[PDB]
């Protein structure tokens, strides 16, 4: 029992795409475990926990697809488990739900900055980039590279069904960087006048295959065909824990309504179905680099960011479970 | 100077995409000189021949990549050429226009039943077949496949930004074939259950390169990738004789407003761009086979097709020059 | 309905692969209508006709996948046919089958030693060569090559489930060229140390395809992979008419027992399923050169050859049927 | 020079392949070494040293390619060694040497039913699944995702010259698995229905290449021309360890009497070499993942397990030397 | 016996490279036979007939590898032996030889400036276009479309060892075409920048492979690679008769002082051998179009070029031998 | 301010290739440092601290690709930094420079002897080998495996524009070594003989790639195509550690002249300009194995080197700055 408002909010939020972009997403979460343990009520520490054990499965089960969320709530309730369990009193055991999740937000924040500066040294003055959906971690790097003095493009694909492109658009223009916006169809059309592709991530697995926005998959196989960089850009929380043991990817499928509208899908014949599934995998082969926080690493050394920062926590269960 | 009404409007048409697809367009542009040559108030075969000539060129500066447009003007219009430089008398020039027409309509629909009973030799019972844009060709060969009894499933490609995807999927549900409705970027993802792919063309060079709907070189890509046969299903005047010698078939760029409406894009800051290429190019690498109504073809044997049918023309200027 | 002994055992020989080889199998059903011809107990020159007919659609239903054995059928009876039709009387009739037949089959034997001779200019001093299955035109390559002096060894690949490949092993070595005889799974192993491959063909369709010994495809394949010249040694009567049209070619699946012997087979459970398919299709990509008795092509020209000898016949049916 | 009949028989039959199988020869050995412990008849510890020595050497000369065989023998020997180097007395010693040969067969069986875990997780409902050989870490993995009640099928290639792929067979129906068995050549035709191919491994070395039955590549190649992915299924004691210091694996060499019976070999002539190559070797492109007891890597993480299990070792001659 | 200095000096001149480039060789070639032809002393037709024979023996026995020069010897002699078996006296054969030979000269000119006209459409505003060695068919096209206002860059390769690339440098240039100058072994480095590449040929096989200066195939790779076009610019009579029955082209290996000075390599050890091959093999694969007089080809077209102008000459002698 | 001549010197040999190779470059760097130190005049550490910094300096403003160079100068200067900042007098000080420059130069000459050792394991008896430049490193592997007897024959590339290739032969040779000397072009030509590719490098970046001299990219290229392992023989400090952070190594634009000859070269239009990059990049899925002091890995595993050897100093600005 016992969730507020902001809980609830957040996870409708999420449900709706009104939060988006796995990164965001990620902060989201550990801002709404931050607001449960600040404004909750109770009185015991076994009371809280309980309560946040609870607002974490309530948040966990919006989107399965970025594994930037679980990590997120992960990195709160490791420490809360662990203070919980070590005999934390109540006060003790808020501060620490409170603060670890102050403490992913501003490390999520970092970690972005930090990729646009690694990033942006491997974009060079001239450079048309290719990007696909809208990415924090891409826009980093095309920031910085912009701030350099680097007089660069970048080509924009719309990314249906969700329009995902239009924001990246805007947003790129409003710092000053000419935009070149075109269909998702047009991506290879267009690769022989690109030179780089920057793209983010929302998974990547412990083989370096990255999951990512519908289309990505495409762009990346065209980019390798044509000798055009792939460059993922993605923070470490972007590494999914349990492909380490086998496990795939779910694959988010969303609801047809986003790609034919109801007023026009009602109307259509019953054996057309319309399949919606909001990412692809993309195969490590067709990856450069994927740039996170801390470095440039080549695609098949996912397992080595995992094996580091992941690995302990696979012999346990989840921090919020029973 | 005089010109039927019937003639400016199959232009708007053309124009507007009102008459749409590379065969339709065709037979769109017979049928208009036809109707100049049946209505002329014409006296003198001078005056009548001038009336031809000019509607020619109204109807060639239409929609320049599909060839079916000028090839189809071609043929009425070579026909009208050697009957009036050969003496021929107004109403003997006036039937050799209509008749010639008529000859081109006919032959165009005879041609498309005939690739439907070519390619779907090579659909077989239980397929999956993915196809691109709307073509008249490729669903022939569908719809003669699922006639023969054959299950098939059709993966309709929605086809950005005009959305011709819409036509196809609820054209083959009303025959009764199950088809599954994605976004262009969805291709990739999809490619591992399809058998096979199946598209149309509005124009194929002398080396067996296919311009079609902008989008179908990528899944022809990925095809290829894949091992997926890609079927191109195409009528002889598909093939694009200029390019026998030396030429590049020119790619329309189509308006702005078709991607982002124009409330949307006025609301937009200038240094954004938006590019809207109808077609794109696919190498012949990536084509199992071409189904004329003359056959299956490699597409390296387009400059066969265009040797015995077309080679002969291009010593001539374009038969309604002055 | 009077159908002499020779036919029904020739049928029935060309089944259990006692005559086998494409060529040599379309030899035999030539044989036997030249021997239904010569001992026929015909009165009318209309019971020859239909004891021909009968002939050929039970020599037709053996094996279907060597279009070799059709193309020879034709051979003899479009010619038998044209006769009767032109009102023939009986002797007429028979010499024409008797006389088609002889001509067939020693323009088989021709085009095999002219393939023979064509073939060994693209084998150099040294070659080691790689072959598969049991192909007399492939044979008549590697034996001219070695007859000119030129130091070969071929690699046999035992080719599994029949064991073709020791008949090459032997036939080779019986003119001095020395073997390498291998597992069929070996072919990646040994296709570094191998300089090129020869093998032949049971039907070769319109854009290029190569239907042989199933294996074919494999070997294919790795020889791409490691820039080996694939050549394959191809009689005209190889290439496949009905392919134009739309036509793919069927794969026979013959006896599980083949396989696995019907002693051991029947002590094994249900629910494992042997598969035994006779041939496989190796794209036209992976193919250097067909060498015909007419001259080196690249695979494509399939469609030329087809076009040049056997486009006419297909605006007919069976020259066999009624 | 005391040594126990139980180390004769198992060195026999791990020649004859009687017993075979990378992980299986290598438990056999441990077995041995375990058996010349507990019946040695030594006064001394020197005595017992210089049998455990003489076993391991007699060991270590049956089949050289699976490495697996000298891991078990070092995981032995480096205890044994250090035991009486530090002048542990007998029975310390024999207690040592039979305790780690239980301690590395028990470890053995677990990684194994791990592997199983960890790869079942890979596989899908419906899943169509090829194999070579006859592996029990890759039968581990199609086990267990029947025991999920996924419905899965088994393609078993039937693995000349020696015929594992009937034991395969076999062993997968008796669980309830529907196998279809085919011809190692057969492996390209039915690439195209299947899913996921998983192998199993006698070396890997440390740029992630993979050393399996021959055939073994072949399938890989095809695997990866039509995008299935290749998982290799493989135990940490399979990592070759001298191949970080730049050796090549050594590929057996066995009987030309195993792929024609010395009865049939006889009557063929001189000029016919047969050869039985048992091993071949994949490259890291073209395998998707290695499922070992510790979890998922990518081919190239090969260096990472040999680096921290095995690297150390290097630096000393082998444990069973003087 | 019998012949004028002109032929003599030719052939040396042939030889030593002074005169070079494979249209140039042939129609210095033609050119020899006309002056024979002029200033021969003969009396009867059958001593002229002697002479030409043997000017003809002299002119091929030069250079092996580029074709057009016996294509040229063939087109005089074919009409020299026809005349004079036929039945000519002296002044009509001495005429029947002059004038083919002025014949072919002049369509060897036409046709090369027509190979110009019809690539030069393949070339767009903008290109930077890569060339290797120095090709007169080649260097039309990229001066026809500088002519057009194509503003236009040409990276010429030095083409080591004989430095061709320094003449192709100084003409373009001449002409006004900025140069870019590099070695060959920076022929990748540049492909990212390059957006056609337009090369020559010495002889064109029936399979479409294209035989051209040391180098050619590495270019040609690379450009596949990135997808940068690969236009090979080339006459009819480069394509290669005999390759139609079976013949590989003769790779011509030129002395090691043109690699290695004389005066430096008498000074290296024995044990180093300098090769020098002056041509390399590109596969049709690699090659987008073959620019001939007659228009834009797929590589594989050229057994079409040759079965309609060079076939029929295949059963016959060479028309200069007895 | 007070530098010694032999710093300066250094510093004119490394920029005019005087001394050249990338490992000799790093090792006359360290020993330009050392002989500073040896022969400072100076008093306070202070002094010496800043003559080090300075031609530290001197020597890094040399030569920018081979990334030896600056490692060199670093392994030197981290060390006196560290003692110069812990408080280290006069001598201390100039021994710390003296003897850890001399560490450097043993561990160099070491690990080329030990990377030989590993190297060769690899190369097999019969084996053609193709390098390209003069590589310390690779020779070392070649110099090896002939030692231990193995009968091999290098192919040796001249390496343009300044011909290095010169160097290989003869040194080669000087072993006992055949040779095959060819120009740049023809490594296609003859990748089809070659066993194996053994070249060095200058940098190796974080995601695996090489950067070595011009042309080494092409030869990789070729060399994958024709499945022929490409072997990099390379030091840990050719290892790039500003690549972990994103920098894109600079490639080194050396002089027209070394291309064409002054003499020449003043004779050229303006319009031809000549580029002559010193070095090119392959990319990580052309490198079979990278050999270093260490052992073999896969390219991939570049990261690995560089993480645990220098990324520690990359929170640190560089160790001769103020
Ligand atoms: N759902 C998933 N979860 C994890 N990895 C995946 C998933 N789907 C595909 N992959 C991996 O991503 C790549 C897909 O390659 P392909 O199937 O060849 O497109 C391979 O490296 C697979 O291991
Ligand atoms: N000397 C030659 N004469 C004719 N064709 C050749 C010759 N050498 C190679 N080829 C052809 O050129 C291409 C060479 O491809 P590869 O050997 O894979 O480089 C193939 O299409 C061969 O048929
Ligand atoms: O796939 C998407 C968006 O999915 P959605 O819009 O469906 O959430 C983005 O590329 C990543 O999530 C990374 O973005 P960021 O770098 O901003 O985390
Ligand atoms: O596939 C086979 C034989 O199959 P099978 O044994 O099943 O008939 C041979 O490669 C071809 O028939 C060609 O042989 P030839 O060159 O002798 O026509
Ligand atoms: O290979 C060369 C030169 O050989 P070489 O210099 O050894 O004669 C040229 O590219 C062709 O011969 C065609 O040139 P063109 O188009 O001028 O015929
Ligand atoms: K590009
Ligand atoms: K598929
Ligand atoms: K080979
Ligand atoms: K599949
Ligand atoms: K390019
Ligand atoms: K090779």
């Amino acid at each position: 029992a016992m969730i507020v408002k902001e809980v609830y909010e957040t996870a409708e939020k999420i449900k709706s795409m009104e939060i988006r972009g796995a990164g965001r997403i990620a902060r989201a979460a550990a801002q709404a475990l931050m607001i449960q343990a600040e404004k909750s009520k109770a009185k015991e520490p076994e009371e809280l926990w309980n309560e946040l054990k609870v607002a974490s499965k309530i948040l966990y089960n919006t989107r399965p697809t970025a594994v930037s969320l679980p990590n997120a709530l992960r990195y709160v309730m490791h420490r809360v488990k662990a203070a919980y369990l070590g005999g934390a009193d109540l006060e003790t055991l808020r501060f620490t739900a409170i603060n670890s999740a102050k403490e992913f937000i501003y490390n999520s924040e970092k970690a972005i900055e930090r990729i646009g500066e690694i990033g942006a040294k491997r974009i060079e003055d001239g450079d048309i980039i290719m990007t696909h959906c809208h990415s924090k971690a891409a826009i980093s790097v095309m920031k910085k590279a912009f701030e350099q003095g680097k007089n660069i493009k970048v080509i924009v694909t719309e990314t249906r069904p969700k329009w995902q492109g239009k924001i990246t658009a805007k947003e790129l223009a409003s710092y000053g960087i000419p935009v070149i916006y075109i269909v998702d169809s047009a991506a290879r059309h267009y690769m022989k006048m690109t030179d780089k592709v920057v793209m983010g991530a929302d998974s990547i697995t412990a083989n370096g295959a990255v999951i990512n926005k519908i289309g990505t998959s495409l762009i990346a196989l065209t980019a390798k065909e044509h000798r055009v960089w792939v460059m993922i850009a993605a923070e470490t929380y972007k590494f999914h824990p349990a492909t380490m043991l086998g496990q795939l990817v779910e694959i988010e499928m969303r609801d047809p309504t986003e790609v034919i509208p109801e007023e026009e899908l009602r109307t259509w014949p019953k054996n057309i179905e319309v399949w919606n599934p909001a990412f692809d995998v993309t195969p490590p082969e067709y990856i450069d680099v994927i740039i996170t926080e801390r470095g440039i690493i080549p695609p098949y050394a996912a397992i080595d960011i995992l094996k580091e920062e992941f690995g302990w926590a696979l012999k346990y269960k989840e921090p919020w479970e029973d």
